[PDB]
């Protein structure tokens, strides 16, 4: 089974995405509603999940470039607001919002 | 308990500081099914969580609590060289004290 961890401090995606490597994990990306509550029952904050629309726009990504098919995008998200936001985060309701990847939020890392 | 292993090495202060960082601690294995599911999650020398700082000799847990179970490499815990007051499962799963300053591997452990 996968097992999800926050972390303590915020920290950019790129050092989010360090920490979870260092424990040979990845920063956490839910497939369904069921581990997308698993995220939130350890995630306190907003946190970063691994998903990125990085390589084209409005196309959102896993971590190892693999298209994501559930989503749980906040209303009116992905809305790439300003200069481009294309990271995501997890709302403290579950809900997702599309952020600046240079941002700093928690990570919830995912092992299994 | 779930256990991690780091890929990279380093010292108990950073080593505790990572496993902390997701709000888990360095492994102290309570008995010999912990020992060998933490020997195989590490592929090299790493720490555990256990240590003999606050008394020479008196080896607990990073919580101040005394450990019951050891697994001690023969001839260990030795307090060579200028004192030894950390502790690494070898690749064997034995334990061997060493300088907390030295870099090393860590299993992280999480409940
Ligand atoms: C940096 C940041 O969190 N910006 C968010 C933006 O992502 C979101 O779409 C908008 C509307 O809710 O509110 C904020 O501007
Ligand atoms: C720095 C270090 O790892 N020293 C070890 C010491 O801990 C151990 O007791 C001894 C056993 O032969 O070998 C080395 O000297
Ligand atoms: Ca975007
Ligand atoms: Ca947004
Ligand atoms: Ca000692
Ligand atoms: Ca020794
Ligand atoms: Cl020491």
């Amino acid at each position: 089974k996968k097992y999800f961890m926050s972390s303590v401090r915020r920290m950019p995606l790129n050092r989010a995405k360090a920490l979870c490597s260092e424990l040979q994990g990845t920063v956490a990306t839910p497939r369904n509603a069921e581990e997308n509550r698993a995220i939130q029952n350890v995630a306190k904050d907003v946190a970063f999940l691994g998903i990125t629309d990085q390589r084209t726009e409005n196309v959102f990504e896993d971590l190892t470039g693999n298209r994501v098919r559930y989503t749980n995008w906040n209303e009116g998200e992905p809305n790439n607001v300003g200069s481009g936001e294309n990271c995501v985060v997890l709302l403290t309701n579950g809900k997702w919002n599309d952020v600046p990847c240079s941002d700093s939020f928690l990570v919830v890392c995912e092992f299994s």
